[PDB]
């Protein structure tokens, strides 16, 4: 069919629900392959849903149009129009082209829901009805905040809490397994496997609190600032009304931003939220790395842990288990670190009344949230829940090390203890063998005095 | 149908061409939505094509299988199997799961081409035939290098050369337009609009040479290193043969890497290539920014340039032209900067015989190439070719500035010249008006002595 | 003099207060020129001061030694031993060499304070007295947290609050100055200069709250974890005692870390704090940029603001004022963004019981704090306090723009309003001139209907 | 004494050689503690030396002044005026304040060398003589290029070549030591220790070539572009003359930049050079990491290598050797990655005729060069030259692994080989023990058939 905009008319495939402007600009920006995320499209649709409800309640929009717009927005949110959003991330820096994409798709679909047709005859107008009371300039920042906040609360925090619960159950189960510490990669003072795991659990607790610290600023919505922040041409109740309705729809305490200029001229809440995300990435990197190192072998590595084997091995290559989950996590943590830089450059580069690096900022923040959430969940399900200690190997490393010699200090003094360690080292023997050789400690004394289970605090 | 691997059997949709391992691991890594790029899948298929040809020539693979494998690989390369590669970037760090995806799809399709069926009855074996003489460990590094090099030569360099040609044609056309320089954002010494544009052209020339400097290392292929770099179990002629065949297929001087350990244990060629890409990003950022600033207005900005209007305006809002191409470019340049960090962290994090951050490294490098290439092309087509000078505005800024006062220095000395500038500034007048007021310069003298066209070198 | 360690003896200049190990390792790490910051050295000295007091109170350290150690630590904190800390940042990753530097300097100086001598005869032992109850492994993380927290509270937050107060006083003063908005760099809807400034103020408020959100984790101290986190060989009251004493000394609510493993195996609090710092950097970049752009000229820029001239101009080059403070700030904001990446790579790279990227992490975090604090203060003092509006220029841009045409919409309808704007644009005239020409609006009507002061909400 | 500038007079300590402007602006920029590097100050002095010589040769500068300026510049270059350059990096973005610092110090010192005095009576004028024919705008870019190029050629490349030679001598010495490979951290196919080391050597060769690829653009000098690139007010022979003289002084092929606008409006050569530097950082990270991992223990790590012990150990803690050199290198590699981001943001942020992020860009590039050069040298001297293989441990890991089972494939087939590996794994025995138990291979057959020395290509 032919759709129309202020430049004229243009053919749009009958099967598609977008209009003139989307079609026109689907030719101006063949840049790469990244498109707006479903999360972001859904957040935009939620704003359109909320605006229709509020505009109905205020008496400025007819009920039939309002209801059809709400129903169309709900279909988008339910995932039923996956193919109607074809535009690139690399577009207008305000996200205008994508705002128009929502307006046109919702107008065409709402028109069908009213018994009408797609295209120039439609009863619902993209700008005058779907976009009523809004500007591209205040809609897109609003959608960024909503998309990021909901992804954090509904996807990331629960995944982190699940992994935390698992590692804490493992910590409890491993509380009595004494192992050799490693500092600088070198044999060190003992601790329990449970204590080491309790570190990971605490890192997750800290990360969860840091991420939560990003929410209050994200909850502040630009909607109602209109073109430049002043609220010119907005209905006086729209800002508060839309924010309350978004709150009702999401279950989260969204509020109208106390300073519209700040949340339009800048995307600082996304910069800060991403700072929290890269803190989680640093923790997950460490956790994932420790686990793959501790499970390395089966015979020329550390060998302290066994992990589940996800993908089929060789039969000739037992018990070679590649730590695929740790590799996926460590890779995505690198991606989060890169994404932070892209967000930072964009966030820093606002000019005057509007930051126009927005589609890129949103693309990165939402990707980072998905990566960390799915990564934590997958690592939980396919690795962490099945971690097992190799108890004999752990205990052999512990007792064949040189590190337990400090237990002898009270009983024979530092110098003789040091003398035994040096001799075991030089000769390739156990501490016990060297201690017996020097005549400094009987077999029975060694066993009574050298108790790893008493050396862990 | 039921397909089988060493863990057992698993259902695969009849409509799909992949096998047991792809299907199995399409459930282990539901991480986010990023999949391997077509560029990378094509480079992998090219290796399989080359291996089949070489293995035929060496006499180790039957002609019928070889021909069917080549034909299947060609179909993948022609874009006919877009839906047969469903795996995430966030997978095995070696890219093994994706190597298996190629082997299985090509085996199933080659089997059809031989008159056979998909699945367990197939005549072509994914590992024993499609993967003959190869390891996942040496295939994936090879494909990274090929994908990056071809994308650079076939996509990025031509786009950069096109933009360079356009800006140089503009430089020539604007060679006699004298304008006010700006340093620190402040009014400064004059230059021509052509000279300013010649800067952009030179930045593109420099960038093209820097990017070309990344090619020789990318041309070095790991193929033939097998599991750990030694070439154990490779046919002795395979490494050289495959590299020559990849050379023939691509038209580029690919060679067998002189040190297999280096191109397997590290992805340093990709790290370096991405260093070149972020240099281009810094240049494009500057170019894109200057152009949008110089075109800012229509009345409260700089106003020196007009740019084409891509997307329909308002009718009420002439001549407001949002610089959409500059916004797309500046955003993607931010993305390239982030991508560099992700590449760097991954590149730095190899252990012993294999770097296993590879799918992430490849994802970023290939994205950056696409962004810069399509970005440069779009900026060319939709902005640069239609840049026009606002000649009256440029000349008004020039002659109403305070900067031309230095022309008077030889004729009345520094102090009187400085005296005129200070008076024009204080009084809000032209230099000429102040010069006449002080009685230091006649009207006729001003016009004879103050010649911007002689102040540009 | 000759000082001694377990490798033997080594000459130390008589004029210096350090000992064998510092001297020895002042030759092993001639890497570049960066040394530990005074902030970090002071935080280390504070720990030694606190340990001495606590160890005295517990009865394990003699009063004379305790008092001399406290007095020596105080001298370091007062800045009296600036030349006694010669080691590089690029040292042991645990900061051990620097811990030893504190122990040796304090031992030698305390020995002098007791009537003794520097060197091998000293009454105070670096390890057995100054380092009593401590490990390098738990001291350095403790000092990182203290140094970062105090620098945030005592240096950065007050500087940010001072700049915020100034910009808010400016906002109030400029509340009635109506100006042209700019979105995408293009002329847009009006707002007041005060409203625009209120955006900056709100960004600072947000940043201050985000930075404060980093403090609780920084307040958690590793001290008492000893070698690997377990607290082996620590006096049972030392951890709580030292944290309380650091609290008393600083006025801040430092506490013993609930999980020692987490704050030793990782530096995640510093990663998060730096995430807050780079959020402030993104805001300051925007603020500093807007101000220099708005002050650009004097005649070929935007020209809306005048800023103080710090450094002497030319006399021939009035009124060229280079925005030096904005340049310093924008440059240091770039540095903060880089520093974040270095912190992130280090933070992510802990192994097992100890993260050994610590001197580098600390160097970056503390540099970023200093840069942002001194930058905000300097920008306040030398730029922000003296910002003045160029009222005639602002009002001329406003009224000579095309943007005020929307005021006519209610009185003559959109189409005629749009018609006037298009004609002014095409002809190079004011809106009023075009409106009179078309006979759509009288002079008196224009003035009554087009009221910028009513178009700002 | 009192010195004077266009704002008036100001006290300068009699002991210091700088003048009014340096003193004045030593109060405007108390930002943090970073000052211009000696490398950069020396490069600036070299330009002043070259300008004096050229200006003498052209007849525009008196011989006595020229000679005194040259002599003063030489003293600065010889390191004799370390305390005369007190300004911060965080200054004018053009580096003007630092250009003035050189002009004033050289003028005052040259005046002394002519029999005159420091201060207002001086015979040599900072601007009119020391800065003759130059602008701050073209001097600073010139000095950045010189400083970076010389640091690369004279400091970094030789250090990299020294480390490369050492690791290649080690590779040769270890060519017959067969060891277990590791991929994904897991036991893998064998290779020689020499082959593994040859990887590191090849990474260094590649890095050296990549760094060399940055030199031609760095050799292009802005000097002669004057204020905005046009060369207005430059002597027509100055650009070529100064570049030739800098070439003569340094031994390097410096040339006048073919496009002055490009090397003034942008610092793209520094962006690219830093891209090369971060490639070297990725390689050094890997090398340094592998070595510390391979030397980890003495008993609960990998244990394949011994490294020199730099700093004194414990006596009680043999043979615990912390890998301090690897820690210093890995930390500084993180710093280089961060520095790249700061350089990139600055490089991307030029406006119109001048990039004014220059002191920050230079600070980072020159720091990265020093870190990598001193890091490589220190790692060479204090680690690499003394690396020794633990031959018994290497051979025990090899022969007690499961990996050698593939040697049996030709002699008993895959299935029986796989059967032996599975049994050794399950039972905790050697492959030989399991092979004998199953009756599949005699003792004599095992030794004849399983030859690690034939499994390395
Ligand atoms: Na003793
Ligand atoms: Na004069
Ligand atoms: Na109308
Ligand atoms: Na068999």
């Amino acid at each position: 069919r032919m759709e129309r905009d202020t430049f004229g008319e243009i053919a749009v495939p009958a099967a598609r629900l977008w209009g003139a402007q989307t079609q026109r600009s689907l030719q101006n920006f063949k840049i790469s392959t990244e498109k707006q995320s479903p999360e972001l499209i859904h957040a935009l649709a939620l704003i359109k849903r909320a605006a229709a409800a509020v505009n109905l309640e205020l008496g400025v929009l007819a009920q039939d149009k309002a209801n059809a717009i709400v129903a169309a927005a709900d279909e988008i949110i339910a995932g039923r129009h996956a193919d109607e959003f074809p535009l690139a991330v690399w577009q207008t820096g305000s996200g205008t082209q994508t705002n128009m994409n929502l307006n046109e798709v919702i107008a065409n679909r709402a028109s069908e829901l009213l018994g009408g047709e797609r295209g120039e005859s439609r009863a619902v107008h993209p700008n005058d009805d779907v976009n009523r009371g809004q500007s591209s300039n205040d809609v897109f920042p609003t959608a960024m905040h909503i998309a990021a906040a909901r992804a954090i609360v509904d996807h990331l925090l629960p995944a982190l809490r699940t992994l935390r619960a698992t590692l804490d159950a493992k910590a409890a189960a491993f509380a009595d397994i004494v192992k050799i510490g490693r500092t600088h990669l070198q044999d060190a003072t003992p601790l329990t496997l449970g204590q080491e795991f309790s570190g990971y659990v605490a890192q997750l607790d800290q990360g969860i609190r840091h991420v939560e610290a990003a929410l209050p600023h994200l909850y502040e919505l630009a909607q109602g600032g209109t073109a430049v922040g002043t609220g010119l041409n907005a209905h006086p109740k729209f800002a508060a009304g839309v924010a309350a309705e978004i709150g009702r729809l999401t279950g989260l305490p969204f509020v109208s931003a106390p300073n519209k200029f700040e949340v339009m001229a800048a995307a600082d809440a996304l910069v800060f939220a991403h700072g929290a995300l890269k803190t989680v990435a640093a923790s997950l990197m460490k956790i994932a790395n420790d686990i793959r190192w501790l499970a390395s072998g089966p015979r020329c590595g550390l060998g302290e842990l066994s992990i589940p084997e996800n993908e089929p091995g060789s039969s000739i290559m037992p018990g070679k288990v590649n730590p695929t989950q740790s590799e996926a996590v460590t890779m995505l943590c690198c991606q989060v670190f890169g994404n932070d830089v892209a967000v930072n450059f964009g966030g820093a580069s606002g000019n005057f009344e509007l930051n126009v690096f927005r589609p890129m900022i949103a693309h990165n923040v939402l990707q980072s949230v998905r990566l960390l959430a799915d990564g934590a969940q997958g690592f939980n399900d396919h690795c962490a829940v099945g971690i097992e200690p190799n108890r004999a190997r752990i205990d052999a490393l512990l007792n064949e090390s040189l590190m337990l010699v400090t237990a002898l200090n009270p009983h024979i003094g530092y110098d003789k203890a040091a003398q035994i360690a040096k001799k075991a080292h030089k000769e390739g023997t156990t501490l016990k063998a060297a201690a017996l050789a020097l005549g400094y400690v009987t077999d029975a004394q060694f066993d009574e005095w050298v108790r790893p289970e008493h050396m862990v605090g």
